[PDB]
DNA sequence: CCTTTTCAGTAATCTG
DNA sequence: CAGATTACTGAAAAGG
């Protein structure tokens, strides 16, 4: 299985940079692995799979999200 | 390592 | 249908 976000979800999440741009940093340099949404105006609003994210950031994106078990 | 600004394309939306 | 606009992000650069 899987899960996905809009930068604004991660960027919100602890750990993060906290811009929207600073997301797509960490994403290139980390390689973070991204859905194409296309729902959304653009089609260039993309995901990123927080179970991709650093194991600590995932801590802060599942919390931030507050999924967990 | 992070913050913020500008630039550009398309995507969906709205009307007569 | 036709035309037109707005709205949405992504990308990069520079500096402390």
């Amino acid at each position: 299985k899987s899960i996905w976000c809009s930068p604004q979800e991660i960027m919100a999440a602890d750990g993060m940079p906290g811009s929207v741009a600073g997301v797509h940093y960490r994403a290139n340099v980390q390689g973070w692995t991204k859905r194409k949404k296309e729902g959304v105006k653009g089609g260039k609003a993309v995901e990123y799979d927080v179970m991709s994210m650093p194991t600590k950031e995932r801590e802060q994106v599942i919390a931030h999200l507050g999924l967990s078990t």
